[PDB]
């Protein structure tokens, strides 16, 4: 198991999408010993959803002991993803091959004029850094049009809104855009965008 590609999941709240990545994603790469670093935004004062997945990193001992990260993030700020990567790529040094999840990638990956140079790393040479990416976000125009290109497979859940459509239909793939809206709930529509081939995805157990 080496996963250094990079997946874009795309889905609405309660679209099933969390539980793709909680009860799916996550623990795979536990149960392979592959570690993650998990970018979460969600404050909540419960703490974050992603708590029982991984621990907050704050000391020397964490540094070299914990090698599956939350981390929470209260700037959603470009000066905070250059942390966050260039730590990443160092977290992949220790572990071997790591895996960068993005909660709502909105934050980081949204449209910028300037893209900042750790984001076009994460887009263009996350496989020399050794770091696989995750970018989940609730609606497919939420994200440039680059991160699509740059993906090694996308996967969206139900939408009806007919913007997002045509999104998909431009940006990404026509045909994937056609079965999309036939998704029953939680149901999922992977796109591989290095096979051009589309495949629906029975819900999750
Ligand atoms: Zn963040």
């Amino acid at each position: 198991m080496n996963p250094d590609d990079i997946v874009v999941i795309i889905g609405r709240k309660r679209s099933g999408k969390s539980y793709l990545i909680k009860h799916y994603f996550i623990p795979v790469l536990k149960a392979h010993k592959i570690s993650y670093i998990i970018d979460d935004h969600n404050l909540l004062r419960s703490g974050s959803e992603y708590s029982k997945f991984g621990y907050n990193v704050v000391t020397l001992s964490d540094i070299v002991s914990k090698q599956y990260v939350v981390v929470y993030d209260r700037e959603k700020n470009d000066v905070f993803f250059e942390k966050l990567w260039n730590g990443a790529k160092l977290h992949a040094k220790k572990w071997g091959t790591s895996v960068l999840i993005i909660d709502e990638a909105y934050y980081h990956f949204k449209y910028r004029q300037k893209v900042t140079p750790a984001i076009d790393e994460a887009l263009h040479a996350n496989r020399h850094a050794g770091i696989g990416l995750i970018l989940s976000t609730q609606r497919v125009y939420d994200l440039m049009p680059i991160v699509y290109k740059q993906a090694d497979l996308i996967i969206m859940f139900y939408t009806r809104e007919p913007n997002e459509l045509k999104w998909i239909s431009k940006y990404i793939s026509t045909e994937a855009a056609e079965k999309v809206k036939t998704l029953k709930q939680y149901y999922f529509l992977i796109y591989d965008v290095n096979s051009q081939m589309i495949k629906i995805h029975k819900p999750i157990h």
